[PDB]
């Protein structure tokens, strides 16, 4: 059996070391962008990478685009950092008109950036935007401004796609894009063509959702820019290796990508902390290249049948006959 | 001080016994539709109740009328039974297509029971719609029939408002209609004047949304068709007397709907499962009459102040300086 | 490859159907208890159920003993039903101590149909025990009737044990024995030899702990007199055919047994509320009949090595080379 | 009225400025042990602070003793620092034996500072200790490190109380000594006199308890040191300022100490991430103020009889009687 496998891709943060608001002192020694990038070339399977924008000190473009063709990589994604301290009362919602016209600038600039490196999209993760106390915020004029000024950036660049990446929750106790519904009802709003969806298998999860209904939700209104995977165990944004948690649902997932003729980049969104960050990536990689292989097996007609009959039972079967198949044997 | 409070209701099964996988044999006798007439009658502060349709045995609409009538009550909405054995499978969803003929006529029914008691709406919760294990359902055409069906059912039914009571679960462990926004994508998609929503305040909570900005998302979309509230700890729809566990969030539901002018009876959705029912209400309604009280205390323009700077310090001493007033100064 | 499977059992209720507070005239009709015996007997692989007692109206005994001998079924629990309208406001905790001594009545004459029918244990699960609201109970008197109550039980039948079967709630909003590490604090001040635990893999999951550690907890004070297997989606007793949803955690879960060598039946506690019952159970086996495989094909040393070092990468790695092996190679 | 209010304390932290792995710039400057012990002066009903171990660079002990008097503030708990970079894969709990005689070591010596600075306890809170996935540990030789480790340090410190703040999870996806019933296990194990727990209100709340039952669980085994509070949305250590979300569930909290006579510093532990930190705790201590107010108040024989019948009704009129005071009338 021989198989064309899907591109892969991760964030560039999966190979930057982290930071919490305990080991304050991180989780290794801070990595520049172009370190970053040498790391994700040690992968040995990625074609993409998100990039992070601005880049880390003293890195400028030119060497970023030196790096990236050096590792044999892409930019699919740039992602505008709106979430630092001078957004961390918000950045399309901060309460401050100056920070949000910076906020604009940053994610303006960062378009250009995806000009000048052929990425799909700027990929939008408003973290800091959201609420953290009950009555805390005008729920009306909270929604107004992350919708207006949504619309003021893609306007501004009808030319690039923004993906907007939604999220429950963190670093806010309620983010603003929190659920697919909501972004695509957001998306509704705004009136642009331009905006659309990054899909966060885990966030979706962790949200209440089902991730393969969210998949097809958005792809049915034309919507799906991206996705990111990763695993959880439910109840918050874990970013645990794909496949180490959840097998049936990211199965599920890309089963519903699949009959929807849905092509792109199988992109990782994963905070390897306390991991061999390489080593996590290259294992994510050899789960996802099963999932293509189950995929091949899997028996899609009479899966489908059992759907239209729901019967859970045959459906399952189906799906283990698949998804336990020997990943040992590729 | 002199309060024109607003008029109350309640689901008539609020003066219901119940019945679970475990107490099979119920909390209680089976009591008639008008049993629970009755019992409502007992509250002394009720205004309306939402009916279940078909009623219980035996029991006609005249009967029901007269006991209306004796009871001091009006139908504020009738609430077609599409969860019982024959929809066990689904109403809307169900995979037998004559099932889901026999739920339609059922609800086309209750339309006419709607125009026979004068009430506001068909109540619709249709519980049994949704999945219970991954890849049991296409989602693409479980969503079709859920959005299609509700369409002929309203499109059918033009003089008649339906509202859509979304839920995240249970009984299913995933419900069609499961959250503010994807009802108002649905609604959308629906194309209809006469859909809306009935909002259950815990359904809100323990779906992780915040009830208030759930509120104001469909207010501002003209789709609130009605409200229901309850308490519970936000895991489950555990139908507790409304005020005992979340008094900020529940009054900052009651803040979003005065601030946008919702008019509308206050209605109480709680299964009192071990306590006396008619006390259980009276508690309910003790705890609405403060809210109305603290309302007309809370310093708004302070508050909406707070809100425009996002200081939840200040936000939150407004709020609480409301709402801890005294409830035995009434 | 030749395998010597574990014994297997189930609920008896496996194979009854279903009433919930919605569907109340039931998922399907009513089966006696022999009825669901000889349900049992279909499924062809099981060898032990736990039945609920008393037995459904007019079944003896006598017949019991009969149906059970035809089906090649041996009892390996009784379940007294103290959780019915008589219990609905708590057994050991019922707030009427006539309830409190009915319910002792109850549970010392299950001793006697296990010492009967030769069963391992009585399985105590005190559904209505606990608390709906905040405030509503003493929880220091709460849990002394709670402690107390079960030791004048397990004192008045020294020669019989009694598995706890702890779940975090339903249909309380908080039951009393609601986690492993609570209940055996229970099991040491209650001070006897015959109280033990019936873990529920499913109640040990959506109460956020991780089952196998569980396991290795109660198996570490020599607690563990039964297991019970399921799935869910982590938030509440869905009671779901095992191995749906959770493959990875259910495998750890029969790893801890197997290294310390934990002999005893592979029992399912499952409601297939829509299914057919007899292919739930049938599914379920299958799966079982491959964990017990792939924990055959576990690389166990390499596993351990790997948890010396806490490396997750290494032990997902290994544990997705057993599990993911071929489920239709048996 | 007069009233002789409760000694207040927080941790020296609700006075630093925090960092997290979006804002890794920080949600604020640096701020130095001193400084943070100025901040807490400025609060102006503050008692106690607890501090962490090491101070920040530079400080000296002696700058420490001086800051301290001159605030008006004794130190009621040292935490070591043992969730930093070294650490960052556990300190009684890492892989290197190294590491964990590294962490031994300063704690002993954070026991060293304690009597030194007449503190009440050491705050042990090992929140590197644990794991992020199934597998990654032997659940077995995982717990026995924490045991093990924890009876090293407090049998070289008999002199010295060491109090277990427990915690669901956070930095890892689960902590060791995740829940009041498994610490009082784990307490039961080590078998020392000098270790107890630290109750952190929004600890228990997100963990699923009724922290008013953890708060009786503990104190009934002798072994409540200290408490923290603050609120959250029940899914995360949100660290809120306390009487924000669950004002009863407080109360409750509040009530259990009080008829326990257990006396202790009302401490707090709370992270301002984007308030004004000063102000965040003098709007906590309003809020404690009124409950101590409502405490007084509260008809404890009518409440106590009502939980006898387990009446929640009427437990939570007599409730709310006295919550729902007034609290701008001190
Ligand atoms: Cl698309
Ligand atoms: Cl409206
Ligand atoms: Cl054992
Ligand atoms: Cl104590
Ligand atoms: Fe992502
Ligand atoms: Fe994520
Ligand atoms: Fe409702
Ligand atoms: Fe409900
Ligand atoms: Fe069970
Ligand atoms: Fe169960
Ligand atoms: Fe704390
Ligand atoms: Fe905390
Ligand atoms: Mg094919
Ligand atoms: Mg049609
Ligand atoms: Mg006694
Ligand atoms: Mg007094």
């Amino acid at each position: 059996a021989t198989y064309n496998y899907p591109e892969f891709g991760a964030g560039l943060w999966h190979f930057a070391n982290y930071i919490d608001r305990y080991a304050v002192d991180g989780y290794g020694p801070a990595l520049s962008t172009i370190d970053q990038i040498n790391a994700a070339k040690e992968v040995g399977e990625l074609s993409y990478v998100d990039l992070p924008y601005p880049f880390t000190p003293g890195v400028t473009l030119s060497e970023v685009k030196d790096a990236l063709k050096d590792a044999g990589l892409k930019a699919i994604g740039i992602t505008p950092e709106i979430y630092l301290q001078k957004w961390s009362r918000g950045a399309f919602t901060n309460p401050d008109p100056a920070a949000r016209a910076a906020a604009f600038e940053l994610m303006h600039e960062s378009a250009g950036i995806v000009r000048e490196l052929g990425a799909n999209y700027v990929k939008v993760w408003p973290g800091q935007d959201g609420w953290d106390y009950p009555f805390q915020v005008s729920h009306k004029n909270l929604w107004k401004l992350a919708v207006d000024g949504m619309r003021d950036l893609a306007g501004a660049n009808p030319d690039v796609k923004f993906a907007i990446e939604y999220k429950p929750r963190e670093p806010r106790v309620k983010m603003t894009w929190d659920s697919a519904a909501r972004t695509l009802l957001g998306i509704e709003d705004i009136g642009l063509d331009n905006v659309g969806v990054l899909l966060d298998f885990g966030h979706a999860l962790y949200g209440g959702e089902s991730p393969a209904d969210s998949a097809q939700l958005i792809i049915d209104r034309g919507r799906l820019f991206g996705m990111d995977v990763n695993d959880n165990l439910r109840g918050w944004d874990d970013d645990l290796v794909v496949g180490t948690v959840h097998m049936t649902e990211i199965f599920e997932f890309f089963y519903v990508l699949k009959i929807n003729n849905w092509q792109g980049v199988w992109q990782l969104d994963q905070f390897p902390f306390r991991e061999n960050h390489v080593e996590a990536a290259q294992l994510s990689i050899r789960f996802l290249k099963h999932i293509y292989r189950a995929l091949d097996k899997l028996d899609i007609p009479a899966l489908q049948a059992a759907q239209e009959a729901q019967n859970p039972l045959q459906a399952q079967r189906i799906v283990q006959d698949a998804l336990l198949s020997s990943i040992t044997v590729s």
